[PDB]
């Protein structure tokens, strides 16, 4: 009613050598009201199988400009000049079996409304775990040392099927 | 503030192999919330026989790109009124060689406020819009434009590629 959807087709970077895996799926968003805490659900397959498993960092990046792929995205969004993992996107790691990741997450700080939307923003996908702040770098507080861009989308208005269809 | 937006146009998910493969940048600039759109657009992939040909490019309501361009929705249509009225109704554009380049002023889309484009489709299709003069219910609603070819989701972006895609 006052729910909003968002989704994001997340695809491989552009820029991508041939040795990087190639990562593709879905990112689903759904806030039931402005002030509400976000939900998502995340679906992502082309990891790598052996070693069988892996920690992967996703956030939301400034831009949604895929014009060099996932590296013309920017910087974590930070509308309110903060470091990480203060940042709104900042939506942690994921846990990736067997090439696969399947994770319904709530309790997000970002949202689709309001100043601070992230719509138009960008989903982005890591080779690397988020140190949550924690590293001994400066990196570790801009980006929690996630490392390298693997796979991005553009964040999109949806309808509600996508989300009604997912949980079934 | 000045606002702009980009939307990196690619072959919809779903084509079949015989399709052509459109691609390249639709960008967007607006002045001030309330300015009429700036709108550049740079596409490649056409087929090249015919040599010339007019394509419509309109936004569509959802950048949900699930089922590629198919999941789009209908047009964008914030304010009720019929096609060819829509804020991205941006209509016909002149395909030459299998591309297509062209700078359009003032839009009556917006990145900002309600009624914005950003976080909704912008589709390239196969065909030329009617411009709601084809004389059935389907004119006034999208043009009879044909398939849907090439899509993208619009973006928020920096000052960066319309100052240097022009
Ligand atoms: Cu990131
Ligand atoms: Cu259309
Ligand atoms: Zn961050
Ligand atoms: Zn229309």
């Amino acid at each position: 009613d006052g729910t909003l959807h968002a989704a994001c087709q997340v695809q491989p970077s552009a820029t991508l050598d041939a040795a990087q895996p190639r990562v593709t799926g879905v990112v689903l968003f759904r806030q039931l009201a402005p002030r509400a805490k976000l939900d998502a659900f995340f679906a992502l397959e082309g990891f790598p199988t052996e070693p069988n498993s892996s920690s992967r960092a996703i956030h939301v990046h400034q831009f949604g400009d895929l014009s060099q792929g996932c590296e013309s995205t920017g910087p974590h969004y930070n509308p309110l000049a903060v470091p990480h993992p203060q940042h709104p996107g900042d939506f942690g790691n994921f846990a990736v079996r067997d090439g696969s990741l399947w994770r319904y997450r709530a309790g997000l700080a970002a949202s689709l409304a309001g100043p601070h939307s992230i719509v138009g923003r960008a989903v982005v996908v890591h080779a690397g775990e988020d140190d949550l702040g924690r590293g001994g770098n400066q990196a570790s507080v801009e980006n929690g040392n996630a490392g390298r861009r693997l796979a991005c989308c553009v964040v999109g208005v949806c309808g509600p099927g996508l989300w009604e269809r997912q949980a079934r």
